[PDB]
């Protein structure tokens, strides 16, 4: 039985100094004013499953990674709100942190911001920009190996402009904007693992989801205790 | 179920600073350049389990430590290295750790160095030396409340006096040198305990060794979770 | 007949207190542990060279530099690694160095990354990624007049992003990345030398890698008494 | 061709400034007023060595040091002052040196100090105690890996106490005083090698000193050139 503290270690190398600030910080992010809620049952944000806006690839990436999806056109900005939206990304990185590897290699997450529109922007606020931020440098035990956007609109570039000043230099380094062209370049990041809907040559985008919806709802009991341990 | 970070508070008196550091360097002390592995798997070091070369007694001492007997004539140089032997340690500390009374009172051990060559200090470069200060004070939460040398040739202060440097003033006052006429002063530290082969009255260092590595390749899915755990 | 300190002052035209401080790292760096060793004996690496991985051009450039040609795609992870692929560098560089007009006018070294894959990023850690920059800049008595990249995959810029930092402005300055569409700009640096694959009108590579070879094992012994000259 | 500064970066672990230090040392040492001559010829010391008073073994130590012997008794004060039997020493390490295997594995030297008299001590003044603290520590590029002091007399330690205060912390570890009972003690340090008067099993003291004469008579012509080459 590995303790709870343990992939806070492996996030950090070992380092326990390193550790454990980031653990003071997993329990301090969310209660930053206006906070969002500790809670992370599938509940609330079952119609984003459905819809299609998120899921996970069954393989790894050459390096051990976990590969995410998220699709921004099946996310309604008029139905569910950007906390909402970042309740999702909870739910799914509680439980991919259980798996060791995915301890030790960290995530790439690919983001198609294909159909972004303003009412999407309206919703990331300077406050969800920081929390965007925060998540993605020192406030999960994830380490973030890589982050894609592909498809992204030439008024995307506004939000990103917000989220950029809270970023380290690390991570920085770490975001790539592909563009339309994008199957070239991301075919040689991740080989053999891509749906069908970019470059790949085997699953769909509406299978992996539907796979990863299941998992989700299959893991309501795990999601309940983790959200009473945070508060 | 006993916390794994109880062990640490325990070999510093619940002083929660001083068994913080002891866990920061539990983590830190082996990646030192050129790092000894992680791996406590019995399979690389079972040659020398079998040759004799390590046993642990199967009573305490009169002040509850857990007493340890390394041979150092039954090591050879030609087929395992210095870092083969010092796994063997580290195989034998993760396993008597576990042992609240071992946690508690601490650790002896005594080291025939009849039979120690050149061919053994060749191996002990400064590197492996400061690794061994480093586990003997404040890298392990053992308590090393003694060590005994036994038979120890001339030449061995030069080995010595490499590790000297990097010990503390506690563990250098705890650590005696006999020379050949060692029984009355070994058996005044160690009585009724001691195999026949040091003074002692029942057990001899064959039978000790075969029950001690018996034990160890009884506890290899143990040492392979352990082994997991801190990389 | 050259004194062995006259390369290092040729290096840095002849500035001796910069000379001096070249002598020194050039007997340091290869210690820098996880340390190099310092054989320089063709037998590790005969493999390297057999398949196609390394030669050195018959002219030199437009300024009397050396040029030398790395192939990535004949490099095996699996077979050799970082450490045997850094020593065939270090071989050619202790024999090209023997020639004056080499030390007076410097090297360019052109590598065709076609054929990178994630598995030779896997063999540059942190530390060979030093290494790589120690000898790029102020470690080995060669001037690096430029180093030409070519066919370089997008997964590349991770790895070069570890070397990046610990290069000098004048390097840096020096390093050239030309895509898929080399040639035009490939032969305005290098007119009438370049081998068949890269546009040249003459030799093709397989006849330069296979005469660089049989130098490099008629070299043997020089390059053993070198070794032992460092030790 | 070895340049003649390598032996002093093989005496400092190639630590270029290190090195620099010594040669610097070894220039200026003898020079120290009342200085010492240069002169390296045989012919002002034959004498000595016709006598029986110094010799090097065959064979090496276990760990590669070459081992040279004296034997004071043969030392006559009335014939041959301090400055002629440090001149022997001078002789013979400048002899040594030459070989690669010394330069890296050191010397070690033996003094057998039974017939000292005080008539050996007026020899050994303050000026000459700090030339002998000199080439032991940081003026000659020799590595001193021990000292062993075998039949001393209580009067030498007053000889001993000049030479002290000069000797460093290392050089100081590295010297023995074995006493009347020494076999035991230094056939530990030095197996199979020493000669039948000190423990050993083959050769004669009386063969060593002849061998080793007949040596240093042989090469009086590179003698003469190394005194040449330092004024
Ligand atoms: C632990 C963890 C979390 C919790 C996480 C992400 C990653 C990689 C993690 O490792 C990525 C996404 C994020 C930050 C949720 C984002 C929420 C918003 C509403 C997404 C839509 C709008 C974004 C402007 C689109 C771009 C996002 C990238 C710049 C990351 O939640
Ligand atoms: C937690 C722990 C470890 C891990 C440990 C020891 C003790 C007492 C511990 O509590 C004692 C032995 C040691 C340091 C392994 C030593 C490895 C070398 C190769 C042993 C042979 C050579 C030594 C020069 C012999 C003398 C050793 C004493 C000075 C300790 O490993
Ligand atoms: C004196 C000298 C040495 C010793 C040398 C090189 C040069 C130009 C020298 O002048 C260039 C290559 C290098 C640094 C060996 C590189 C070893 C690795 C394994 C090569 C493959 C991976 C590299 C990431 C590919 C790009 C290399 C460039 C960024 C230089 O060895
Ligand atoms: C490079 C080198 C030299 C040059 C050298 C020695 C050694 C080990 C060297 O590596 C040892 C002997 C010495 C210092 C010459 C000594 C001269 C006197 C006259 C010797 C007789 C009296 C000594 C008080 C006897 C004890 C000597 C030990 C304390 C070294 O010359
Ligand atoms: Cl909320
Ligand atoms: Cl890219
Ligand atoms: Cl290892
Ligand atoms: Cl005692
Ligand atoms: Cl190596
Ligand atoms: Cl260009
Ligand atoms: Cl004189
Ligand atoms: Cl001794």
């Amino acid at each position: 039985t590995d303790s709870f503290l343990l992939r806070f270690l492996r996030a950090r190398d070992f380092d326990l100094d390193l550790a454990w600030r980031l653990l003071k910080n997993y329990y301090k992010w969310r209660a930053e004013c206006p906070e969002i809620s500790a809670d992370l049952h599938p509940r609330s944000i079952i119609g984003l499953l459905k819809a299609g806006y998120h899921g996970v690839l069954r393989s790894r990436d050459p390096t051990g990674s976990k590969v995410l999806i998220y699709r921004i056109a099946h996310w309604d900005p008029k139905v569910f709100t950007a906390y909402d939206v970042f309740r999702v990304s909870l739910i799914t990185s509680e439980l991919i942190v259980q798996e060791v590897e995915t301890q030790r290699n960290g995530i790439k997450a690919i983001f198609d911001l294909e159909g972004w529109q303003f009412s999407h922007a309206f919703q990331i606020t300077p406050s969800v920009a920081k929390k965007i931020a925060a998540v993605l440098t020192d406030s999960f035990p994830l380490k973030v190996r890589g982050i894609h956007l592909i498809n992204e609109p030439v008024i995307f570039h506004a939000v990103f402009s917000m989220i950029k000043p809270f970023l380290t230099e690390k991570i920085k380094e770490r975001i790539h904007m592909h563009g339309n062209n994008y199957k070239q370049s991301l075919l040689q990041h991740f080989p053999d693992i891509l749906p069908l809907e970019y470059g790949g040559e085997e699953f769909s985008m509406e299978d992996i989801c539907q796979e990863w919806t299941n998992f989700i709802m299959k893991s309501e009991d795990y999601l309940s205790s983790i959200s009473e341990s945070i508060q």
